[PDB]
Formats: structure tokens, C-alpha cells, sequence
């Protein structure tokens, strides 16, 4: 029955996992990777603090993705008690450029679905992690909520083999953690109320500064960089900014949907919006 | 540890307490009234079918209140086991005319954070009941669920004593549920990006149908109206409209905001809101 809690009394701190503050790890999965599933079951965040969130598509690529994940859950959560997770919920959907805007906002409503069915009045911190994520450091919670950002997106990079230098490497992926630019503004005023920019509108091109390229090889990884726009790749809330009603629109918002209108969302209920230019974690190979 | 839910076979229906349906009743409350508690526990759909929500201020007035409640809530969780609530959950909140957009834009912020922390991967409704509505029909539920809409607003009256006549009599209350008219749309076109509209305003004045005054003592409970703003005072929301992100904007959103500004908010999410304008339900005396 009765539960009670005071909301004023529920931290989002620099120091996470001392002060047992609970996160909700948030992944919509169209396919699942057991790299994915490895790199996340490395996390070494202490697994009393965390619960898990997924929300697959309902076709057969969801349906696929759901057998492994289902199979990859029960692994785990019936090995040794003391490493369980302390929740895992589960759910399948309820729901050019024109194709991204289409997707997009399907997307929108997946993740808003996944977020408020999920998150609880104990959370203290949403990750929001892509399925196609497949290496982060084992750590990358403490380094991320040591922050103390309301919002916080990590650089999202892909390995790949280079085969001018005969060796591994790695390239930049995500181009949705952006800051704003007057000319991006500009561009925005002059659009009906309708318009949606994303990705590869041709006009912006890469005008809004794209968090992927300020990556500096001879930086720290503690740097940070204000941000406008962000992906859903790996990217941390304070659970109070989503309370407060930041969600993922999949109707226009300024001219923005789904992760990049959920930031300017956040900053009209006066957070701001930060990211680690230095702090890569990666995308799935192309070759994968 | 493992919960799976489809959330397409997450039905909210027209016979809701037949088919089990889950409803999560959530009250913002600054004050605890007997009536309201009594008039809850009056209801008569299925109480294993039911969470309640209740979110109260962080001052003298709130924390009253909470005492109240809290004795309230473990009388009825301890008498008969068949008779509890499925669960109730107690939040304390974490955060002219221009009075009023203040205290709406504050009002917005809890009941997102209720909202969010208390809705579930189950739930097929939410009601909007706040603390002061003191007498319902105990069908409540059936009634409003029976119309199968996606947000579905009481016509909210107050009972008073009529001196002139000497006898009890009712009038209207909420001036919150409205149409939109050319007139309202207008004066809010040539309006800043951050002005808001609230009840009261001068130039709009009621040339937005209020729904209170379309009452009609001849005409039948069933009857159905059309709405573009509603209030928090007894509306019915299928769990799907919230869950897709249509929440209680603190800023201004089309120049509306908290429950105005939601209602606007589920029809941009392409969701139709009605209202039951001969459906009466009571908002506590002035005497009382
Ligand atoms: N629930 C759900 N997840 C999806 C859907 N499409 C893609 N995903 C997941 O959403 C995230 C972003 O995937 P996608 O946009 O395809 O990859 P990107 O373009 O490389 O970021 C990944 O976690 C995918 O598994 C969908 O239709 N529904
Ligand atoms: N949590 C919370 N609830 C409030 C606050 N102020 C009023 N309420 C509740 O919000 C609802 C609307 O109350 P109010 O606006 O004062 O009454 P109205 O103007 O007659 O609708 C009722 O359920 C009140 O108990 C507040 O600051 N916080
Ligand atoms: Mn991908
Ligand atoms: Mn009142």
C-alpha cells in the first residue's frame, strides 16, 4: 500500500554512488547487441542503485531484439543475488529527411512511454542510453553525475579500421549534441510553425557548432561544453528536469522534436544544458 | 526484478471496471477536507483497480495537511484487506493576476512530478481529482470512463445557500474548462512569446465558451462537449495521452500554461478533449 516521500529530500549530487543516489537506465532497442548487454553489465555503478528500462518496436526486428534481451536478463538476474539489478522493466510499444522527421518522432514517443512508466519518485538520475552504444568506461556513471549538470551529454564516436594507416581508429557519430548558432536562429525564425529542422537540413548544414568535432586529443576528459541541442546516445538527466516535464516531443517545438526539442524543453524550465566534448564512448562499427 | 508489459495491449475502454482497468487518482493538496476523503472512499469502482497520488506543498499549510491525510490513508489500509487501495503513494513537492500565473506555473510543476513518479507501465486512466471537489456521483468512474475519450472534463459547480429563496442551491465554479474562440486566438496572435493567458484577463474575459454556463437542468448527463482548455478539478485522462508526453507546462506554451496548456498540449499530440457540461460534480463551499 502507502508509500511516502519528500521530493525536496531526493539529491542528484557529485557523488552518485556514496550517497546511494538511484538511477534508471533508459534504452530503446530496436536490436539488441551483446556488446551493448556486456558493456552495460560492466558498469561498475553498484547494481542495488540501478533499475533498467527498455521499450522495443512491435515488429519483427523488435520481436527478435526482445527474445535476446528477455534471455539476457534472465542470465543475469538469476545469477548471484547480491548482482542483481534492483529492477528491470520491459515494455513494447504502444505506437527526405522527411523519412528522419517521421522517425524521429515515432522515436519521441517511444522514449516518453519508456520514461514515465519507468521512472519513479526515488530516481535521482536517467541515463539515457542507446542500444547501439557498445563501449563506455566501466565507470561512466560516476564520471558522469561528478558533473553535478542538469543535463549531460557524453561525445559519441565510432571505431573503425583505417585503411590508409593499417591500424584501428575511431571517427565522430553523433551530430545531435549541438550548441545554437545565430544563423541556426535566423534560419529557425523565418520557418511556419510546422517546419521541423534535423540532421542534414540542408540550409544549417553543420552551422550550429556540433559538439562531435570540439573532441581535442591534447584536452581533458573533465572539460565541458554548453550545449543547445543533445542526442539519446549517452546522455545523463538529473531525474528532477524530466519531473518537472521535459519529455521528448514528437510534435514541433521551436522547430525541434524528439531529443534536440527535449533540450530546449529543459532550458525553458530554466536548466541548462551541458556536454563532454572529450569524454567518448561509442557507436556500434559499421562493420559490426 | 522483471516486469513486461506490451503497452499496445494496454486498453482504455468504455467498460473499464469490467475489464479490470487500472485508474491512478491524483490530487495536488494544500488543504485536507473530510468530504473530499469520504466522497473517495464513496467511490465504488473496484478498489484493488485503483492507485491513489497525492502531492502536497512544503509549508505549514501543506504539512498539516499531510498529517490529516496520513491518518486518512492508514485507517483505510488497515481495516479489511479486500478494501485497500492497490497502492498510495504521498509526495512532498520539490519546488494581478500575475498572482495567478505564479501560483498556475508552480501548480504545473507538481503535478508533473506526481504525474511522472507515480504513473506505471499498467495504468489505463488518470484522474485529475483535486482535494477540494467534495461530492461526486460514487459511479465516477464509470460514468467518465463510459464516454471512452481521451481527456474528459466534470462540469465543476459549488453548493451554496441561496438567501433569497431559502433554500440550498448550486453555482458554477470552474471557468478553467473553455472553448477556444476567432476571438481568444486572435488576441493571443498579437501577444509576446512569454505572456500568458489566465482566467481573468481582461480582453478575452469570457469570450471563450466557458463550459460552466452551457449546465442545461433539461438536458441529459451523456451529453458531450467539444473543449480546448480544461482544469484539474475532476478530468479524466487515458493513461495513453500522458504517456505519449502531453503534461502541465510551468512555461508558457501557446501562451497558456498548466492545465490550459496541457489540454492544448493533447491536441498536439492529435488527441480530441471534451468535456460533460450537464455532468455536475462539487467544488467545497465558500460556508465550509
Ligand atoms: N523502441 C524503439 N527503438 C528504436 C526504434 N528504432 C531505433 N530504435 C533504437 O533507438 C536508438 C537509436 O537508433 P537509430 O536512430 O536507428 O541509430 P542512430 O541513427 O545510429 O542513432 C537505438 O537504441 C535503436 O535500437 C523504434 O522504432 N522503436
Ligand atoms: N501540491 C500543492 N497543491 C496545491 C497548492 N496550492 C493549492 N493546491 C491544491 O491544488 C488544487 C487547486 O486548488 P486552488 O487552486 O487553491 O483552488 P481553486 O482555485 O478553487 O481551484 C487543490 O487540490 C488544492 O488543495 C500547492 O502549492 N501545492
Ligand atoms: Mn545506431
Ligand atoms: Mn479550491
Amino acid at each position: 500500500h502507502i508509500a511516502h516521500y519528500d521530493l525536496n529530500k531526493l539529491h542528484s549530487t557529485s557523488e552518485a554512488a556514496v550517497n546511494k543516489e538511484h538511477i534508471l537506465i533508459l534504452t530503446p532497442m530496436q536490436t539488441f547487441h551483446q556488446q551493448y548487454w556486456d558493456n552495460l553489465l560492466q558498469l561498475n555503478y553498484p547494481r542495488e542503485l540501478i533499475e533498467l528500462g527498455f521499450i522495443t518496436p512491435r515488429t519483427a526486428t523488435g520481436d527478435l531484439a526482445l527474445k535476446k534481451l528477455e534471455n539476457a536478463i534472465k542470465k543475469v538476474q538469476t545469477d548471484k543475488k547480491t548482482q542483481r539489478f534492483s529492477k528491470i522493466t520491459i515494455l513494447r510499444q504502444n505506437s527526405a529527411l522527411d523519412v528522419q522527421k517521421e522517425r524521429r518522432a515515432a522515436m519521441a514517443l517511444a522514449r516518453n512511454e519508456l520514461l514515465f512508466s519507468t521512472i519513479g519518485p526515488h530516481t535521482s538520475w536517467v541515463l539515457w542510453l542507446n542500444a547501439d552504444i557498445i563501449e563506455t568506461p566501466p565507470s561512466l556513471i560516476q564520471d558522469m553525475t561528478k558533473h553535478n549538470k542538469a543535463i549531460l551529454a557524453a561525445n559519441i564516436y565510432q571505431r573503425f579500421y583505417d585503411e590508409e594507416k593499417k591500424q584501428p581508429s575511431i571517427r565522430p557519430y553523433d551530430f545531435n549534441n549541438w550548441q545554437e548558432s545565430d544563423t541556426g536562429l535566423e534560419i529557425a525564425s523565418q520557418m511556419g510553425d510546422d517546419e521541423i529542422i534535423v540532421e542534414g537540413y540542408a540550409e544549417i548544414a553543420t552551422y550550429r557548432p556540433l559538439m562531435a568535432h570540439f573532441y581535442d586529443a591534447n584536452g581533458v576528459p573533465g572539460e565541458e561544453m554548453a550545449l543547445d541541442g543533445v542526442g539519446g546516445g549517452c546522455t545523463l538527466v538529473k531525474a528532477e528536469v524530466h519531473r518537472d516535464g521535459a519529455m521528448f516531443p514528437n510534435f514541433p517545438f521551436y522547430h525541434l522534436i524528439e531529443t534536440e526539442g527535449f533540450a530546449k524543453m529543459a532550458k525553458r524550465l530554466n536548466y541548462d544544458v551541458f556536454g563532454l566534448p572529450n569524454y567518448l564512448v561509442y557507436h556500434i562499427e559499421e562493420e559490426n
